[PDB]
């Protein structure tokens, strides 16, 4: 009965009633051809409105940004036009959604990017890790990697361009903000890591290169919009998908931290470990963080509202995003508050297929 989970906070442009946020959640379930969002994506995101802040399903600024099979765009007409209408329905229930968006750079198969050519990345290094694909049957599969083509120097601006012209589309489709995703292994993070990135131009070598092209993003999409409708997700302590943080994590994480800070933006979403596990972060480097960062931290991986309500406690962070928990559970919010029990997750129908296992989890 104490808790702070269930108490307001303002979130840039946008002020949650709660502190309880569903993470973003690959789920695999749009229409091919066109990577177009469904009335049943709808209903499920309808579902789960009573969330603080829903946060999407990862969603490609482009074509060549695809790297799932069943993953959404947002560049197209007929996105935006879908995606409007799942907004409509999370606003009619007085919900709050952000959309993530992403670029998927080597963590793709050649079979789904434009005309069935390699993937992109900062250098020509396979990701060492699968895809998921359609069979014929329209089911999804898990599928290796194929090997990227390092971008051009010259190819990079255009890159910093999809990303202001996906925002632009987010803002008409009716999201409340915009989280960019700068972990995980993708097209940002491939940048930032010394693993994935071998370049000797400016976008590579020391981190001050290695952030740069996040850093030209996040100003971009400032300008495009506003700095109080941007949000990042970072993973930059631990390995995330294959992809580690170098041998000096820490001190670069900070200085990402400290630049994003500049821009003044809606929020810093930390994924703090792999679904296959991590270290802990140390209080230490939480206050660390805290001092860097003046807008809100969003905390996520396997946390328990317990973990949650102490640390929001000790004011290091000021919501947490739940993954899991809220694929299984649409009144997560509810739940946590009356301390009811949950339903059992189904992992084997996260990825792909039809409701079963998407709006056939009840609410109390
Ligand atoms: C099925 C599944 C899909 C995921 N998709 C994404 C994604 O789209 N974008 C992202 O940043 N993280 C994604 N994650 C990570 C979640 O956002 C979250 O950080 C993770 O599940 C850890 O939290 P949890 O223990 O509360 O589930 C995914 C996790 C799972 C289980
Ligand atoms: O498996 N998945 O399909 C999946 C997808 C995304 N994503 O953004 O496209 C992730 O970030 C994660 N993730 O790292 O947890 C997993």
């Amino acid at each position: 009965s104490a808790e702070k989970l269930f108490t307001p906070l303002k979130v840039g442009a946008v002020t949650a009633p709660n502190r309880v946020f569903m993470a973003p959640l690959t789920r695999l379930r749009s229409i091919e051809p066109g990577d177009i969002p469904t009335p049943l994506m709808g209903e499920y995101y309808r579902q789960r409105a009573s969330a603080g802040l829903i946060i999407s399903e990862a969603t490609q600024i482009s074509a060549q940004a695809k790297g799932y099979a069943g993953a959404p765009g947002l560049h197209s007409p007929e996105q935006i036009a879908a995606w409007k209408k799942i907004t409509a329905g999370v606003h009619a229930e007085d919900g709050r959604i952000a959309v993530q968006l992403y670029h998927t750079g080597r963590i793709s198969h050649s079979s789904i990017q434009p005309g069935g050519q390699a993937p992109v990345s900062a250098s020509a290094l396979n990701a060492n890790t699968r895809t998921s694909l359609r069979d014929e049957n329209g089911n999804a599969i898990r599928v290796d990697t194929t090997t990227p083509r390092a971008l051009e120097l010259d190819e990079i601006p255009g890159i910093v361009n999809d990303f202001r012209q996906a925002v632009a589309n987010a803002r008409e489709a009716g999201f409340d903000l915009v989280e960019l995703h700068s972990a995980h292994g993708y097209l940002l993070h491939q940048f930032l890591s010394p693993s994935s990135n071998q370049r000797t131009d400016q976008y590579g070598g020391s981190v001050e290169n290695r952030a740069r092209l996040v850093l030209e993003v996040v100003d971009a999409v400032c300008n495009e919009w506003s700095a109080d409708r941007i949000g990042i997700r970072v993973s930059p302590i631990g390995t995330f998908q294959n992809v580690d943080n170098g041998p000096n994590e820490e001190a670069d994480a900070l200085y990402l931290i400290e630049e994003l800070a500049k821009r003044g933006i809606a929020y810093l979403h930390m994924s703090e470990t792999d679904l296959a596990g991590g270290k802990p972060y140390s209080e230490a480097f939480r206050q660390k963080v805290r001092e860097r960062f003046h807008g809100v931290i969003i905390g996520a991986g396997a946390y328990t509202a317990e973990k949650a309500e102490d640390l929001i406690g000790k004011g290091l962070i000021d919501a947490v995003a739940f993954g899991r928990d809220y694929i299984a559970n649409p009144d997560l919010v509810a739940r946590l508050q009356k301390k009811a029990e949950l339903n059992p997750q189904r992992p084997e129908s996260f990825y792909g297929g039809g409701a079963e296992g998407y709006t056939d989890y009840p609410s109390l």
